């Protein structure tokens, strides 16, 4: 059964008449399931991860604004914007906060948007060519499941290269920066109740929770539970230390 | 070049010990491209289409209610949630509209509701095994991506049978049923405005374009273009032909 070898041999190396082969098995017709793995082959071959620039494989870029030459830019904005989004989520809160404890929700919520921004909203998860401590790929831009929030690893072992393939860069939407410690559910609310202590809330622990891979997991949608991650703050890191 | 025959002919019909063999190179850490395709030929492969009950194929409902015991039935269930998520998005408007006319708008609204009930929201639609007048797909559950809103079809080709893998249940969420002439953008205020104008309104037609197969593509989340569809309702279908 060790034929395969010789199999994703052949299938994976582009630059041949393999890919001018594959489709003119697909235009003539076939049955679901031979199309269906027909389709993706050529999906899988017809892919250029090694070009970076709109000038060198624009077929990538179709659909998105002019403003975007590079891929890596166009992740990193991405990502950015998920992250923006998780901050705009948490602003909305603030009218189901004590009016009492109002402003300085507003005053910490100001906090943790300067250090976003300090740190460009982390877009840098998503951009290859970036330190290796901040990217969440290889340098050519292939991203691991994590597997979901309650596991170690990804059992289907999912991984994807948006940087290579139109289609590959939309699926891309689908792949999720999971919060293990649930931020609408848990966090957010615990930041509100925190707040409202009376205590100094140690409001970077919270930043961390909200917008870092320190309780962001990036999952493939096929592992990502949207049940309830039975999970909470940590009791001792909401407060800052009162130096005795 | 005509190898890949012989390729597709060994890895469509499972039921082999080459599902224990490509497992085995997954195990085995490879080049992030093999191990893609390797990931995605053992899921091509892991597949039971044929199964029908949560019996005979536990691992597809994994996650869901326990209430589902057929694949059919969820699906179903699931067509129809899509479409009676469309009706609540167009009670919401109610609002938006001119408190003179928003009694007759409720009793529009309410006409739609009874048929759509009469109809079961049209969870035809993704249930194989339903008259063919009503199902999307082959009697197999195979489902094939009718293109973005302004071709005539799928450039790409894109197929999904959500019956015969969990995953594949999965995916079919990403895959979109695409309103042609955009409900929220332009079908549902032309609705408005219309019921305002004062001439009787033929609800029904309206009704095709928000619920029905009429005015909905089902396309593959690289063929929903998320831009304007610059497209408006057909001003001779509005309103109730007068008797003269
Ligand atoms: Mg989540
Ligand atoms: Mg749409
Ligand atoms: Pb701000
Ligand atoms: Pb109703
Ligand atoms: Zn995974
Ligand atoms: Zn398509």
């Amino acid at each position: 059964v060790s034929d395969i070898t010789r199999f994703l041999s052949v299938f994976n190396e582009p630059h041949a008449g393999v890919i001018q082969a594959a489709r003119q098995q697909l235009s003539d017709e076939q049955a679901p399931l031979r199309q269906k793995l027909l389709a993706d082959l050529l999906h899988h071959v017809s892919q250029n991860i090694t070009a970076e620039t709109r000038e060198q494989d624009p077929s990538w870029f179709e659909g998105l604004e002019s403003r975007f030459r590079n891929k890596s830019g166009y992740l990193r904005y991405s990502c950015e914007s998920r992250i923006r989004g998780y901050l705009r989520e948490v602003s909305a809160y603030t009218s189901m906060v004590d009016e009492a404890a109002q402003e300085e929700y507003l005053r910490v919520l100001g906090s943790m948007c300067q250090k976003l921004k300090s740190v460009q909203y982390n877009g840098s998860y998503f951009d290859r060519g970036a330190e290796a401590s901040s990217r969440l790929c290889t340098p050519e831009g292939w991203f691991s499941c994590q597997g979901p929030f309650d596991l170690e690893s990804c059992l289907s072992k999912h991984s994807i290269n948006p940087y290579g393939n139109r289609e590959s860069r939309i699926l891309f939407s689908t792949w999720n920066l999971d919060h293990i410690i649930e931020k609408k559910r848990t966090v957010v609310p615990t930041l509100a109740e925190a707040i409202q202590d009376g205590r100094e809330v140690n409001w970077e622990y919270f930043y961390s929770l909200l917008f870092t891979a320190e309780n962001l997991k990036l999952v493939h949608i096929a592992c990502h539970k949207k049940t309830t991650h039975k999970l909470e703050c940590d009791r001792s890191r909401i407060y800052r230390p009162q130096t005795g």
